[PDB]
């Protein structure tokens, strides 16, 4: 039997025997996260996750992976957001993300909640996912800008948003990327991600080695900006040491 | 007459009328730096700079550039380093770099000289060039590691080095990239660059908007490291604020 591995730029992969028609369809197909260990294994149709059970990639022999199911009954399916629906299981967390990050009070004064590393990781490590409702740039630009705290550009056409009430973990915790605060000295970046549950979204990826319990921060893309950002920029600029002539 | 623009990934370009044979050969060819304004204009042979005089790209009309020579008699040619020769005019500075950076005492204690921004720039701006002698990785790895303070990897085969006495500006100042110190909170990165004088080298490019007289720093690529780096890493790690459980 002939196995295909399709790796995404982000390091994740779809792996399985293609059927007679060349489609990734069957009962023993898997998505493997970028750690090359955490997997969602089970029923897929044309590469789409129907019933992916939490599993571990234990070994591979001549391209053929061996998966072992994790204890419990964690199971996932393709559940792309719409403009109006964020998730059909908003409180079901992502298992890869849950091992790597947690939400707590931000270390930045008055900045609400932030996102923190649960464990030590090296540079270029995917930590968290930024999923949300899919809206147009035109819709974001034309509406009240007070509504645009969590609007992250996906591409030239699409913005990913986490609107009220989903910006609270008691209502939405399937992904947690929207909890990372801004810093001008960030330790993470936003990057593209192809997720088996969320579809094409963005992720948070480290820029350096990060120790456990550090806050994860990203430099936000303003280039008008919110007042808190204007204030922090002026303060950052004043803080920088300079050569004196 | 038919003009060709060849842009490099770094934003610089070669521009000129191709000759009957399709080669970038003639007396009116130019290299234009990534600012799309600073240019080296004159005699090129098959895309190679023979006599490039300092000039400004003033305008373009239907692909045809108009250059105006700068005052003075600044002129440059292709002068790729060897394993043993860094430059045939080591003290002739790069004109683009000279407008953007200067060397002074580093703001990092006991870290010698550093590299500083001369002017305010936005993110993703090329500031400085990292040229030097071209040696193999095998040569760098096998020799005394005390000789490897300025060794920057160019590719899988080649390392760029600025050995003694060329690490002093009184002996070498054609490029200044080797003056940028390390930081775990850098404001620049190393990037690839195709230079008309130096050939394929690396550059220093900003990661954020940088104000005038800020020190330019990059996160060095260790991933054994020098003792100063081990010491600074432990100190950086201890300095980071953490969430407390
Ligand atoms: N312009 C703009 C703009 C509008 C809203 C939000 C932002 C910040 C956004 N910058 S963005 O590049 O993703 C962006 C987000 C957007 F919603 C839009 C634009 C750009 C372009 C203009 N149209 C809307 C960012 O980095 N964020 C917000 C969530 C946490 C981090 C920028
Ligand atoms: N390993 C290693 C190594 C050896 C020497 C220097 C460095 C640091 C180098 N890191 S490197 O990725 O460019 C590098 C530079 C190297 F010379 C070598 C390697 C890697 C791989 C091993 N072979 C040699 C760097 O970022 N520098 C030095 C000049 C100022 C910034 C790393
Ligand atoms: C993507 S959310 C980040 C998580 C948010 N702090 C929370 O509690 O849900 C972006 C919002 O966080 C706040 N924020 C992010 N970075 C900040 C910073 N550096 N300083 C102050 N507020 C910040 C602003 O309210 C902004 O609209
Ligand atoms: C590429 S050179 C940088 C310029 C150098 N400081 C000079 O004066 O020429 C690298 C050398 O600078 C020093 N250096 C760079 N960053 C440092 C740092 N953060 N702390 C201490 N020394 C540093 C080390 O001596 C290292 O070998």
């Amino acid at each position: 039997h002939g196995v295909c591995w399709i790796y995404y730029p982000d390091g994740g992969s779809l792996v399985g025997e293609v059927n007679e028609d060349g489609e990734m369809t069957g009962e023993k197909i898997a998505y493997v996260y970028p750690d090359e260990r955490t997997a969602l294994y089970g029923k897929f149709i044309d590469g789409e996750m129907i019933e992916g059970k939490l599993a571990t990639l234990m070994s591979t022999e001549e391209g053929r992976p061996h998966f072992e199911l994790m204890p419990g009954n964690s199971v996932y399916h393709f559940d792309k957001s719409t403009s109006s629906c964020i998730s059909t299981n908003a409180l079901l967390p992502d298992p890869y993300e849950s091992e790597r990050v947690y939400v707590a009070e931000s270390l930045i004064s008055s900045a609400g909640e932030g996102l923190f590393s649960k464990v030590a990781v090296g540079p270029n490590t995917v930590m968290s996912f930024y999923n949300g409702v899919r809206i147009t740039h035109q819709e974001v630009d034309s509406r009240d800008w007070a509504l645009n705290g969590n609007t992250l550009s996906l591409d030239e056409e699409t913005v990913i948003d986490v609107p009220e009430p989903y910006n609270h973990v008691s209502k939405y915790c399937a992904s947690l990327g929207h909890k990372a605060n801004h810093s001008f000295t960030p330790n993470c970046i936003y990057d593209m991600f192809v997720h088996p549950r969320f579809g094409p979204i963005k992720c948070i990826r480290t820029l350096r080695a990060v120790e456990a319990d550090e806050e994860l921060t990203v430099a936000y893309g303003y280039d008008e900006a919110p007042e808190w950002y204007q204030v922090e920029l002026k303060a950052f600029q004043a803080t920088q040491q300079k050569h004196h002539h």
